[PDB]
């Protein structure tokens, strides 16, 4: 006497209408959660508006600081040739003492110049002969001079050309009545024994041979090194001073003349960037700016990560919200299919 069929048959029944009152309270706590998400969802959008205006914010700082940057250091060349622009200037104005030279007339005082370096070489070449020569006339009008101070003693040099030729004409004769020595004591010695008083006229004009004799000795030497170089001696020796005087001024023209003009070209090839002044006066200023600007994006970017933390520790809040909806559908789901199935199976068995 088991498995009574009826009772089941009415169990069943009551299974079904327990479900049906599980579906009407799932129902109303479907809605009630679905209140809660709808309510996450909008402050997801506001959140999600908040993200898109900081990421949008950060990318057109990153573009104007892009721009900007780039044509800074461009900026920065032209603010360097600038001030080399100016030093250029400002060497020109030293050694070419213009101390209000400008770009614009430095092209006809470069001329000026250059001309001012040719007429310094072309003098100077014309006063080529004479310069070389000047010096050994100088060292050999010295030479000769001393030579005359050694034989007759102190003089003045305008008074050695005269001295120096008597000199030489007095140590021509002295060596011809020199070289009589010889013929001399032949007539003395072929009459020393006896005497016809001609010794005398002899043994007098022989002691005027000997002394005429060391006369060569003594100066002989000096008269030599003195005979080559006696011409030198007309001439005015103050003349090469003046010489060298006037070669030494050409000179330092030519050396003045050269680094000016050279000054002077440096600013013509310059000439443009003069008119960079615009760079220079405003890098320090621009190159502030550029920082702010930098600046700028650096807070932008901080609000986005807090926009990205906020977006994100929301979103979380809301998937665990929709969880717990998720749970009450899979329930309304699965009991929703078990109340199907239990129905038709009653309707199948048949017994009521």
């Amino acid at each position: 006497d088991h498995l009574n069929l009826v009772q089941t048959a009415l169990r069943q029944q009551e299974k079904i209408e327990r479900y049906e009152a599980d579906l009407d309270e799932l129902q109303i706590r479907l809605e009630e959660q679905n209140e809660v998400v709808a309510e996450a969802i909008e402050r997801q959008q506001e959140n999600e508006a908040r993200a898109e205006a900081a990421e949008l914010e950060v990318d057109e700082l990153k573009s104007q600081l892009a721009d900007y940057q780039q044509a800074l250091d461009v900026q920065q060349t032209r603010a360097i040739q600038y001030n080399q622009a100016i030093a250029a200037l400002n060497r020109a104005k030293e050694l070419c003492h213009l101390p209000d030279l400008t770009a614009d007339c430095a092209a006809e005082w470069l001329e000026t110049f250059q001309a001012k370096e040719l007429e310094a070489t072309e003098k100077m070449l014309s006063l080529e002969q004479k310069m070389s020569m000047a010096q050994t006339a100088h060292s050999q009008f010295e030479q000769a001079y001393q030579l005359v101070v050694a034989i007759n003693g102190p003089l003045a040099r305008n008074e050695a050309w005269d001295v120096a030729r008597e000199l030489l004409r007095e140590g021509v004769d002295q060596r011809h009545l020199a070289e009589q020595v010889q013929p001399l004591r032949m007539r003395l010695s072929e009459l020393e024994s006896g005497g016809s008083d001609r010794v005398d006229e002899i043994r007098e004009r022989l002691d005027e041979a000997q002394e005429a004799a060391r006369f060569v000795q003594q100066f002989g030497n000096q008269l030599a090194k003195l005979e080559p170089i006696v011409s030198v001696l007309q001439s005015d020796p103050e003349q090469f001073e003046q010489l060298k005087e006037d070669y030494a001024y050409s000179q330092q023209m030519q050396r003045d003349a050269r680094q000016q003009a050279f000054a002077l070209t440096e600013v013509v090839q310059r000439r443009a960037h003069f008119s960079y002044s615009d760079s220079a006066e405003m890098l320090s200023g621009n190159s502030d700016l550029n920082e702010k600007l930098r600046e700028r994006l650096e807070q932008a970017e901080a609000e986005r990560t807090r926009a990205r933390e906020a977006l994100r520790g929301h979103a979380a809040q809301l998937s665990q919200y929709n969880q717990v909806l998720a749970s009450l559908k899979s329930s309304y789901d699965t009991k929703k299919e078990l109340l199907n199935d239990l129905q038709r199976e009653l309707q199948d068995i048949g017994v009521r």
